């Protein structure tokens, strides 16, 4: 009675470099016979001033997606190779493969989310 | 002074089959020199009982991602080739390429989102 086209055992918490608890995945490479992308992230309202990770890298390009119910309802700082960037929702930022990076939530309302879309099947 | 690694002109409303207004995209194939995926969707709190589209298809597989701040805070119906499925957040559903499909929001709190991750660069 589990439906093979629906996954409900989410998020999938994976150990990731630079983190101090597992990172929450919603798409993993082993889903549905093999996916070409992975997707991690979560809701930001309890993360204001609380970084999930030190600077870390992936071997594939990644895209950050920042959304919130109200325009401007979430703001994150993203460090990229030591250069500070800032995103106000809605926003998309490219994180080049091998770039040392991390994010810090500066502002978030209920329903603010950041997701990282990893353009490949490897971490 | 625009930073080529950050897009803030979002969502990108594209005309899509079966819809009656443009669909909101956050990742489009023409971003950052060419992406291998696209991503559309949005916040569900004002969509309860209000379907965005009739049944429609894509030429690539798609993954629905349904999230909300509280476990169980959003519920959608997804029609797939005329068979009803239902998702309670958090959930992921595979939509096979060419499958006629659409969704209906049955329940949503502030901060409920559904996104469709299109596993290819064509609509
Ligand atoms: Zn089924
Ligand atoms: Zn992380
Ligand atoms: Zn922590
Ligand atoms: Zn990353
Ligand atoms: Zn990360
Ligand atoms: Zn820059
Ligand atoms: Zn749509
Ligand atoms: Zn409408
Ligand atoms: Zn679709
Ligand atoms: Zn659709």
């Amino acid at each position: 009675p589990a439906d093979p086209e629906i996954v409900e055992g989410l998020p999938i918490p994976l150990a990731v470099a630079g983190h101090h608890q597992p990172a929450p995945f919603y798409l993993t490479a082993d889903m549905f016979g093999g996916l070409p992308v992975q997707l991690a992230g979560g809701e930001l309202s309890t993360l204001v001033g609380k970084p999930v990770a030190a600077p870390h890298t992936h071997p594939v390009d990644e895209l950050y997606l920042l959304v919130s119910p109200n325009k401007g309802g979430a703001r994150i700082e993203v460090q990229l190779d030591g250069r500070r960037h800032e995103l106000l929702s809605p926003a998309v930022m490219r994180i080049p493969a091998g770039s040392e990076h991390c994010f810090l939530t500066l502002e978030a309302e209920v329903g603010s989310y950041c997701f990282g879309i990893l353009l490949g099947d490897r971490l």
